[PDB]
């Protein structure tokens, strides 16, 4: 599992940081650290249909027991722990250069994992364009079934995948199936984990948001806005 | 909101309780969404059930967060602002909570006190069912597929089935969903009507007047090893750190 | 004392010069085709998949009078089977002579009508009417969730308060009919819209229902071939769409 | 995708038959056959939560055009595809080496420890939870339970166990493929349920050890049952078989 070798990366990293404060929440699972320089966050998007039992063995928590269980078969103790991972890469993030869709001539396919209508109407014009979605309220007009992903991803060029195939597994199964793809953009804000961590995968680039302003983030993620936890960070594209 | 709630009514009364209390923290999260409070006399936590196949948008109206602003949206339209609300209206509840004549029992125990013939079950909850269907003729309606069973029947069924039964066991989540209006009044024939669960931390003076008998809900005792479980989404570790009580309406 | 009992007991009067040529339980729309004197009948009933608690049937020895008998069964199967049965002996004996051709969307009026609770998502209908009017959406199946839809669990709460309500006929085979009249308090028109509403508008009299938006089949076997391969759009451009007043 | 090969295959098996009746229906999709030596009822489990969208490109209904679009994206273009290639297998299928027993004798404790079941089966998965260690995967919310695991697991399950009892609806959502490459040391592979009515030829070569279906001893009363929507009532009209590949 790939999940499992990231957090081996980042248990390195999370040495000199400490667990502030954390929530199993929706529509995101946040981890708040702190070190010497400051604070960081870091987030994970929940997936309650992904949820069997609202159990933790976690008795004491801490940052390093956090990342411990990011490749648990409990999905809590994932979100937490891909949550905590993307804390430890938000406070030794470098985004000094880091790029704002016009990422992808060279791309004629387009497998979309995890309907974004903004993305998914930008490039349905210009491409061939392949949507899948999971989840039944997330549907449209033009989405295929998940179990089409495994026969679709071979023969496309270029990869736009939800951050959110890190805490459900299923980057492992996109990246294997990525035959022929060119380019693999792994998008959103559960994407916050380091570039240096997918090294030698088949990953291209990471488009995520670094929060800008912890104190309002952190109340518009207890009161479950996404825009306005949003809206207190900023985009970036950063190059696997 | 909507004003014709039985839960726009709760509000106003647990609005005027808030007025010594302020609000220190809260999150909508899972299992369970919290609402932490403080008063003179100490803290207090209140929870309601977070119900996310009924979240269609992740949105909040809410800028400035309080304990006033949360209560008030207690009868939104949208189930975030609702379920905020609750756990909000629970958590004055439990600071303001008098249990001397609090029954330490399970809601089957007290089942068992009174003569019942048919029960009604809104929301599965199978050491209950499991413990009724031996012993009376009991009809489980569940509205989330994840909690379904061969047995559960579609809450449509509700409307048709509750004015047959002589005892009804709702899930407190009925106050998040706002099916708690609609139950009460199917319960035509029903004597015995209890709402169980954490959601139902609320003050058994708010549902004075209703059909509601009694409470079957929990309170914290200690409020910090509940909190680092709810964070963690762990039922029964904040479970542990709570005592169960029925309490007469 | 629920509405469908009533519609199958006048049904049952009017199935006796009637017989059962085929049926079936299937997406998107269970069928009942039936056979008379005058020719045959398709009547239909919308499949509710999500509500079907266990795939079993009570009926052993189908017919016409069978199936609308099970019509307020507590079984989704028996009910959609008695439904469509109930819809294939209305459409064998619907008279069409003062039935609208128009849209559901041009049926109310501006004048009286000022909130519209719309139960089932349709987006032509909601499209039409949000820009003009105080709509509100309500949507059971995630399927059909949109930016504006929201909870089954808030019809309860909202339909005291609106002037009118376009509600799917699929109101009919979930039983939620009864309670969705009971809470139109202030409501002066109800419009029930699909082929699920093929019912006949005398079985409605009394209610609160003011119109039936449906659709008569045109041609049975092509219809009968686009139920079978489970297209809607197929099924539905072998019919004619019509209003008639209740 | 393994499906796109099952239909050239069964393509060339419906030259000598025609396309009778069918049905895209509950619980099950069927297609009703008929030959020189008679007739044969195929049928493929009807998946309502996979349906996005109720259409169908097929405007004029025939057997091949049928199997033809068994790997299509649509659902529903899938479902009765499969079922049509289980009709024209059951019209062809030799049970001269089938074994009249269940899923779970198929199964001895000195070969296997670990066993895989993807869907929800209480039956076997209570006989073989209290002898082996079980991993139960369900995709379907309503067949859910606080011991089975999401469908995403399974990718990294999978590799790990020695026996594999798949619900013979992972043909339809197209599930198989990934299951069988994702088997690395699985000795023992079954495709159990009425969609697994296909012939086991289609499955040579493949890591499929078993298949585990039924074959309909009265069409007439069968096709009664199907349209009720009643299993039981069509599984009592069949005759359960277990083929090895």
């Amino acid at each position: 599992m790939l999940l499992s070798r990231i957090k081996k990366k980042a248990m390195e990293l999370a040495e000199d940081l400490k667990l502030v404060d954390f929530s199993f929440g929706l529509p995101y699972t946040w981890v708040l650290v702190e070190g010497i320089e400051g604070r960081a966050l870091g987030v994970a998007m929940t997936l309650p249909e992904e949820v069997q039992r609202y159990t933790n063995s976690i008795e004491e928590p801490s940052l390093l027991e956090f990342i411990d269980k990011a490749d648990s078969l409990n999905i809590i103790e994932r979100t937490l722990g891909v949550a905590a991972i993307n804390a430890v890469s938000q406070y030794y993030i470098d985004l000094r250069e880091a790029k704002w869709t016009e990422l992808i001539d060279e791309i004629k396919r387009i497998a979309i994992i995890g309907n974004m209508p903004p993305v998914v109407r930008t490039l349905k014009e210009k491409y061939e364009v392949y949507v899948f979605e999971r989840n039944m309220k997330l549907w449209d007009r033009d989405t295929y079934s998940d179990t089409l992903e495994y026969h679709i991803l071979p023969e496309v060029d270029g990869i736009i995948a939800s951050a959110s195939c890190i805490v459900n597994g299923t980057l492992d199964m996109i990246l294997d199936r990525a035959k022929k793809a060119k380019l693999i953009v792994i998008t959103g804000p559960t994407g916050q984990l380091l570039p240096e961590f997918l090294k030698g995968t088949k990953v291209t680039h990471l488009a995520s948001m670094k929060v800008t302003n912890i104190e309002k983030a952190l109340v518009k993620l207890k009161l479950g806005s996404f825009k306005g936890f949003e809206s207190e960070s900023i985009k970036y594209v950063i190059e696997v």
